[PDB]
Parts: C-alpha cells; sequence; structure tokens
C-alpha cells in the first residue's frame, strides 16, 4: 500500500470521491443528510490507501474522531463557488440569514480561505485523508501513510510549477486550515449536542 | 526582512521565564495552576509583542489573536517544558504531577501527556518549539477576524510564511533530507491541530481574560 508512486496515491484519492447526496425542518433535513453521507464516507475511508491495514478496531476510532471533519471540509469544498453560501445539496444551498450562525461564518471563511488558496480537488483530496488518519491519532504504520500523503502533496504543487519555497509555504498554509477544521468540529459539536456509535461505524465497515 | 537564522535568534530571546508555584493538597491544586497562569499570561503578552511582525498589527487585532491563542500557548509551553519528564507535567519546577493528581481533569491530562509524548518521539528542538508557539499566535484567530483588516490578514500570512521558511531553514541545517524536511513540517504543523483540540477541550473544562485586561498589558 506504501508502494504506490505520488500520481497512483492522487488517482486512488480520486477515484474514491463520495457522490454528492441530495436532502430528502431544517435541522431532521441536515441530520438525515449527514446521515446517509456517512455511509459513502465509510466506503470512501476503505480506499484511502493503508486505512484498510489498521485492525477494524482502529479503523472505528479514526472514523470516530475523524467523521464531523470531513462532513465539514467535504461542505466547505462544495460550498467554495457560492460565495457568502453553503451548498449543504445542490436542491439544499443556505445563506447565513438562514442560518439564525456562529459555525456557519466559520464554515464561509474557511471556503473563502479555499477561494483564496485556489485549492485544487488533488490538493482537497489529500486533506481529507490526512484528517482521516490524523484526528484520532493522539487519542507507525498510520504515521508512514501520513508522510506519503505530505510527499503527494508536495508532489502535486511540483507539477504545478510550484517553487521549492512556494511548496512548503503551501503545505503549511493548507495543513494550518486543518487546526481551523479541528476547531470548527469542535464547535460544531458543542452545538449540535448525535456522535455515531461504535457499532454503526463497525455495521457500515461491513467486516469480512 | 529578518534571514531565518535572525528570526530564530529574535525568538529564542523573547522565550519568555518558567516561572514558579509559591514555596501539597488536591484542594488547593486549581488556586496554586489558576495563580501560576495569571502570572504566565503577563509574561506571554511582553513575548508576543516580540514575535517579529506582531505589533505591526492593530491594537483591536493584537487583542483577538491573543484571545483566540493564549490558552493553546500555555498548553504547549507545559508540554515543552514536561518534555523531559514521561508520564508527569511539568507545570512549574515545583509543581509536577502525575495522572493520579476534579470531573474531566485527567482526560485533558491525558492529552496533554500524549502531546509531550509526541514532542520525544520527534525529539522537538527548542528552536523549533518557538516557532511553533509564534505560528500559534498568528494562525490561531485568523479565520475568525475593511481594507485595513485585509491589510493585516495579508501581513499575519506572510509572516506565517517567514516562520515556514525558518522552520525549514532548522531543519535543513540538522542535515534533514528534503523529503524529511517537508515530512517533518507537516509533522509539526499537525501537531498544532491536536493542540487546537486540547484547547477547546480544556475551555469546555475550565468554565479566561478579558478583551481590556488584554488590551490594558498590550
Ligand atoms: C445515528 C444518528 C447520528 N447521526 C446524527 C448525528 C450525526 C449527524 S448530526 C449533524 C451533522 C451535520 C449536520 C450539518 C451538516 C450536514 C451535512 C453535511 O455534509 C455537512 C453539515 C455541516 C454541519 C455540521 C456543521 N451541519 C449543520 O447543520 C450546521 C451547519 C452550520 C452551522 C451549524 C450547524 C447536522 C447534523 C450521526
Ligand atoms: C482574570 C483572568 C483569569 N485568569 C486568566 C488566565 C487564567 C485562566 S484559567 C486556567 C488556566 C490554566 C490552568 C492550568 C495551567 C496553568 C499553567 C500552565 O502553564 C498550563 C496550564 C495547563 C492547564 C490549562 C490546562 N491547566 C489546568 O489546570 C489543567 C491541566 C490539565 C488538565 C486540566 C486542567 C488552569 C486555569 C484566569
Amino acid at each position: 500500500a506504501l508502494s504506490l508512486t505520488a500520481d497512483q496515491m492522487v488517482s486512488a484519492l480520486l477515484d474514491a470521491e463520495p457522490p454528492i447526496l441530495y436532502s430528502e425542518s431544517m435541522m431532521g433535513l441536515l441530520t438525515n443528510l449527514a446521515d446517509r453521507e456517512l455511509v459513502h464516507m465509510i466506503n470512501w475511508a476503505k480506499r484511502v490507501p493503508g486505512f484498510v491495514d489498521l485492525t477494524l478496531h482502529d479503523q472505528v476510532h479514526l472514523l470516530e474522531s475523524a467523521w464531523l471533519e470531513i462532513l465539514m471540509i467535504g461542505l466547505v469544498w462544495r460550498s467554495m463557488e457560492h460565495p457568502g453560501k453553503l451548498l449543504f445539496a445542490p436542491n439544499l444551498l443556505l445563506d447565513r440569514n438562514q442560518g439564525k450562525v456562529e459555525i456557519f461564518d466559520m464554515l464561509l471563511a474557511t471556503s473563502s480561505r479555499f477561494r483564496m488558496m485556489n485549492l485544487q480537488g488533488e490538493e482537497f483530496v489529500c486533506l481529507k485523508s490526512i484528517i482521516l488518519l490524523n484526528s484520532g491519532v493522539y487519542t507507525d504504520h498510520i504515521h508512514r501513510v501520513l508522510d506519503k500523503i505530505t510527499d503527494t502533496l508536495i508532489h502535486l504543487m511540483a507539477k504545478a510549477g510550484l517553487t521549492l519555497q512556494q511548496q512548503h509555504q503551501r503545505l503549511a498554509q493548507l495543513l494550518l486550515i486543518l487546526s481551523h477544521i479541528r476547531h470548527m468540529s469542535n464547535k460544531g459539536m458543542e452545538h449540535l449536542y448525535v456522535v455515531p456509535s461504535y457499532d454503526l461505524l463497525l455495521e457500515m465497515l461491513d467486516a469480512h
């Protein structure tokens, strides 16, 4: 799994992207959307190179720690080309006045930062994979997979013609946004208080 | 226009002192810890004013950054002081606690010990530590802030890019390959995500310096 080249890493992550779901009272709608997204997030996670080499127990615990950050970065990515709004679904585009908002504004600020940086889709899927592997790690294989996502990000920035200086500056800019995504997830849990159970996540993993 | 070497030296020179507790009971512990944190906050203000680029910001923005970052900064300082003492948190040289020494305190205690362990595994260097602490100051509040606010953010990101350049410089100096430099840069910056996590958890557990207090010292 660690033998993939950088381009093969990118290709695998792009191929594993989950579909964009539609909405089926605001907060029942958004909860139900999140619930349906979580199954597709599990299928995605199983395709992040290195993830399924962990025990099922450690897979579940990484998902327990990461699932809200992953929903949020996906939302921010979708909303990136809709200034001042959040595209929860293609049939569910909300502005902040429908938000009444503190967390809404943080998400909008993240999407605008992504817009400023002209975040690329190949960079997005790497960041999402880092969240998966990193959010639960504090609580050797995981670190080896994280290092090769770093190698892959740097490879993408070199391919785009950035200087070596610009590469490390951009790498750092992107990883600092992950601190803000963590902050939003923490404030989001406080607001939503919700957590998918160990057994629910385990069932969606569909063990052999 | 500071070089990386000048950035490192300025940050090392700005380091606050390690403070002591007064010269044990569980019942007085939180009072001692709060008194220590209060005294450290005064020195943290002086340190912040010496982080290159910080005092170029408006007073209002300086307060907002410190408002967002002060707990993360106390926490990373504690983890650094604790790094050579496995299983312990060295709040002060005369206040060294283990995890057996309040509801929800041990959960945060454990996250801090895990950060200390991570520092040891990576053999974190003092020059890297001071860079990380300056990044926290400039970054933690930069997504929760007019033409003046756009100029401020620009400056903050230019200072952050300089610190990235400085970290890479330090790592290259230590003989790391270029792959190893990027890998370690990422490893260090991902630690900042965990420090943010502990700050949010800590705020929940502690429930704070006022703007006027921060403005008065600033
Ligand atoms: C078994 C039941 C457990 N399920 C139920 C709990 C657990 C799910 S709870 C839950 C999770 C997510 C949301 C949505 C939602 C939905 C889809 C998506 O892609 C993103 C978001 C973003 C956001 C999380 C911040 N959100 C809000 O509503 C929000 C947005 C901006 C400001 C404030 C609140 C809503 C509810 C799993
Ligand atoms: C008038 C403004 C009020 N002042 C404004 C600053 C003051 C704010 S409150 C406050 C801040 C800090 C702590 C200490 C403390 C002290 C010094 C230090 O270097 C680090 C720490 C770490 C830690 C914060 C997590 N802590 C705990 O006790 C703790 C530790 C592990 C698990 C759980 C709790 C304690 C209280 C109050």
